[PDB]
């Protein structure tokens, strides 16, 4: 198999100085942002964004699993009660995980709860959840990098790539 | 300094475990899914000697839940989706951890979710939860035993104890 | 599918339990730090019964290990640095796992560390694990009870019984 | 109260990493085992770029360690066999890390090396061996790409350096 450029690294730069811009627009006067990432895919996209953000914010990370139930394998470090919390997702497909963290997340009584993710896959939607900011809508391809993997894989490539059969 | 006088006796600990055993047995039958989730480290105890006061073929499963925010610092390992849960505490004062708890474990569609506890402070409530099963109510005093601790000691007192000063 | 009969009965489990603990009481007397540490989940019926019969002053803890690498996936919430530390086990049977517990711990720098388990199956061992305490030493069979599941059931069953598979 | 200071610029950070990723690339050249290692939060940041810069294909993994250094959560994946980067934003007095470190080698990885964005080795208490080092500096209020002051500033793009004004 074989990785092709899908979205070049410089398209990817420019898409998350966009959105850093918007977040930063929003969330403009408020003190209480947290940027929380949902690991291991979100770390990269997580790191470029929080640096587009020209706010003073948190950064908190959760691991939540999958069989059917959505378990809770690392949790955040901090509080979130009255603060403005932004997941932030590599990639959405389903939705299902990301619903039950924010419902999670809800429970806490966060001023806030919003949702960025870098890609978005819409026809694999099962639950519909909204997604505030999303840096690309694409197909349901095989993607890698940016933070996203294949097999645990090419997560350090700086270009979304789409791993594809060779000769 | 302090000492440690009996308050509940061992044999009217496992009098009234009995006694909750054979009214959880009853009330579960024909239940093909039952689930007893301790919330750790207290209820360990009162979870060993309770499952074994009841008639029933079922599962058993511990979370750890953190003590500003209810966070969990370690979840359930198996699922709970469609299946009858019953929270098992050592003791329920103020009510705000295992009213979290509850919340989390509901969004995972369980048939049905009901709490047992050892011992109730009932003054101390500051939110309201339902406990369906009470082995004790009791005032506020410094309790110990029965897998309830005094600074870690006295977990492993076959008793419940009350920490008492001398001289 | 299957039936499960009695090997141990309850009332020998008990006072195998009630030897082990005086025999533990005897070796830590002076001992001004002991915590028994239990892995999880199938520890934790014997540890409530066996820290029960010791009659020393002592703290609980419990961390559960992972089912190729053994990983954490919930650590001590106490420190045991200097600390008499006693692993409780519900059985041994390979002890792959078991040992690298302990290695884990012996970083930590306790003062001791020792072993204890209700059951023992020496035929299956795979690596040297030495085991101070053992409640019974038993066959290579299928047990459950006293904490000890088959297919998540049975661990609320009060002897060790055997599972027989049916026509 | 306090102002922050640039005291190493994003374009000197983008640059040492760079020179750090080569100098990786071409040490674990041939192995197909590599696998990055960061210890939550503070590395997540330096991690992404690290990565990045790392011409090899590799795996990545996190552990957020805590007296007692415990395992608040744990690698997802084995090491046994494999070539361990562990990758830190800071190092100071080497205690987490140190044990960190030791806990991983009884999984009988074929390596273990350490790679930090920033070095204070005045400030060493436990000797630990440190691979690659970005920028050594002095015992500085220091913040920024992945380090915080009161759980803030992570998200600055450069070193900076917090100035008490009070």
């Amino acid at each position: 198999h074989t990785v092709e450029v899908m979205i070049s690294e410089q398209e990817v730069a420019q898409r998350i100085r966009e959105l850093g811009q918007q977040i930063t627009e929003h969330y403009q006067g408020s003190s209480d942002l947290v940027l929380v990432g949902l690991l291991r895919g979100s770390f990269v996209f997580m790191a470029d964004l929080a640096r587009q953000i020209h706010l003073t914010h948190q950064v908190d990370f959760m691991t939540a699993s999958s069989s059917r139930d959505v378990r809770i394998l690392k949790d955040l470090d901090d509080d979130i009660k009255g603060k403005d919390v932004l997941l932030v997702e590599d990639i959405i497909d389903t939705g299902n995980t990301l619903n039950k963290v924010k419902e999670i997340l809800a429970l806490r009584e966060p001023k806030s709860i919003r949702i960025c993710t870098l890609l978005d896959k819409p026809t694999r939607r099962e639950v519909d959840v909204e997604v505030n900011w999303v840096g690309f809508e694409i197909p349901d391809e095989f993607v890698v990098g940016v933070g996203i993997d294949y097999a645990q894989k090419y997560r350090h490539l700086p270009y979304i790539g789409k791993v594809v059969p060779l000769a």
